[PDB]
């Protein structure tokens, strides 16, 4: 019951984000956090000792999941979904700042930013999870179901390959190196959603830089970012 | 393959208005048409013949990277394309709101659309695909694996308690509220207690867990009052008849 007197002496304000040692959707927030300058306490709970079903955390978070993110200076305010915290943190800083900084102020580009989030969200993370799940700690050993989601999570990324080889090549029509970006040429949480779960296909057998060239530049250039490299400290 | 008729939109699409990509057995599909028709929007729906690959239209993953249902078009802006489901509902409530003023299924406050937000990617992304796992495993793939049945649909009915205690505690809370009982079936909310795209992006997915074999009614109380409100709107009455 550690988090008791947690939900007792909250910050005035900050953030506190809780995570699980090595979740990569845990990771993606203490990205966003970091590159938008926000401060933040990290709190990661043991699952194996069941830390995640305190009711103390049930109340932040029904699902009993994480990532979950308390802001403390909106009333101790419990976002609770990795795409959720991604929005509000993004909203949060253009609502202070004026500056769309890893968003935008336009409305398609939001409407953009927000399909590849979902996209990865629910059509990414979600698949390499069960090829995870399948290939590791299934109670048996199904070869199909292995192959099933590492041909979809496969799928996904021809997906994201085809879209940024599209994003070069109307770059390189600029004839007269670069970083190329999902959505209106600007890096935004749709670019860093994918980073922290790119980092761990290669654990079912997928080998970015081999298969998927644009994705291993792409990811590349997130991963040699400061503020990111700052929060994938583990 | 067939797509001549996909390829020939791309090339005389309408001035302004709505046109839906989806298909008769996508429940996200009928999500765009609920919220689509929940907020007035007139739109025409294209359901993609996948037998006939038209999925697979140039001119349609150009606009739809995924080549996935449902997609929608927004020819007002330009042909805009929106893509997911969850990033097809936010890009509603917010293109209304700047345009009436009025936040109908969504919130002007920022706390709330944080709590929606939720709601929103959870249903996305640990409710659907969930469901969608335990229904390939019970009925579409290659060989029977009982224990991969097993897993999603414990999986699904997990999230639903999720809901079902959710709605729940709305519940302790409101009738809390006056009786200080014969609101045990006023309708609840998941946020703000008022519906939005919260509640309905639900609904459609709710009709389906039957297949496999999770009985709303008689394991969740909550959620079955909660869909059956949703049910009797006529906005939703017309989407899931369109």
């Amino acid at each position: 019951s550690r988090i008791t007197k947690f939900f007792q002496e909250q910050p005035l304000e900050g953030y506190t984000l809780f995570s699980h040692r090595s979740a990569p959707n845990g990771f993606k927030v203490a990205i966003v956090l970091s590159e938008l300058g926000f401060h933040y306490n990290t709190i990661f709970l043991d699952f194996n000792l069941g830390e995640h079903r305190a009711p103390e955390f049930v109340s932040v978070n029904p699902n009993a999941r994480v990532p979950a993110l308390i802001d403390h200076g909106m009333d101790n305010l419990s976002i609770w979904e990795s795409g959720a915290i991604l929005l509000h943190l993004v909203n949060k800083y253009y609502k202070e700042t004026g500056n769309p900084l890893l968003w935008s102020d336009d409305l398609a580009d939001q409407s953009q930013i927000n399909a590849w989030l979902f996209f990865q969200t629910s059509g990414h993370a979600p698949m390499i999870g069960q090829a995870l799940h399948f290939r590791y700690f299934h109670s048996q050993k199904i070869a199909s179901a292995v192959e099933r989601y590492t041909d979809e999570v496969r799928r996904v990324y021809g997906v994201v390959e085809m879209a940024l080889a599209e994003r070069r090549e109307a770059l390189v029509m600029e004839l007269d190196d670069y970083p190329v970006w999902l959505v209106g040429d600007k890096l935004t949480i749709a670019d860093l959603a994918f980073v922290p779960w790119n980092n761990v296909v290669d654990r079912i057998g997928i080998n970015i830089k081999i298969e998927f060239p644009e994705v291993y530049k792409w990811t590349k250039h997130m991963m040699r970012r400061p503020a990111v490299i700052k929060a994938l400290r583990g």
